[PDB]
RNA sequence: ACAU
DNA sequence: CGATGT
């Protein structure tokens, strides 16, 4: 119904889907950008707006902050709530990395405990997730 | 269909 | 127009 400003937004970027992919998580009262992953060669959409949220959790535990996070992704948030990322993208050498990276978070949700409540941002209602990088 |  | 996902 009303946005929860009090809040962290995460949103991937990428050049391609599959393509290079890379994530960011603002404040979504200012839009200060909080956390930025370096691109990651291939990944897709999906893989890296799981990535994203997971960052969320472990930056905001680090800080001992019980802020929500928002995502734009039913896809990722579902993965979550699972503890599973469930990629169709091939594993071979060009994606190793993407997907060590999705194997090591989820290995980190797996090990650790959190109340973060993981929201959706309604699109729909009001425009474009503060992390968004502009470029649809 | 919905969400990216 | 193409892609990733439930
Ligand atoms: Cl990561
Ligand atoms: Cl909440
Ligand atoms: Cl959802
Ligand atoms: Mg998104
Ligand atoms: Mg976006
Ligand atoms: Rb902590
Ligand atoms: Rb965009
Ligand atoms: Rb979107
Ligand atoms: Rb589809």
């Amino acid at each position: 119904e009303e946005i929860i400003w009090e809040s962290l937004s995460v949103d991937v970027g990428s050049q391609g889907n599959p393509g290079i992919v890379e994530y960011k998580g603002v404040d979504t009262k200012t839009g200060e950008v909080l956390f930025e992953r370096e691109p990651i060669p291939i990944g897709t959409n999906n893989m890296g707006e799981f990535l994203a949220i997971v960052h969320g959790l472990r930056y905001l535990k680090e800080r001992n902050s019980r802020k929500p996070i928002y995502s734009d992704s039913q896809t990722a948030i579902k993965w979550v709530k699972d503890k599973k990322a469930k990629s169709t993208l091939v594993r071979n050498e060009e994606t190793a990395l993407i997907w060590k990276l999705v194997d090591e978070a989820e290995e980190w949700l797996n090990t650790h405990t959190y109340e973060t409540p993981i929201l959706k941002w309604q699109t729909d209602k009001w425009g474009e997730i503060k992390a968004d990088y502009g470029r649809k």
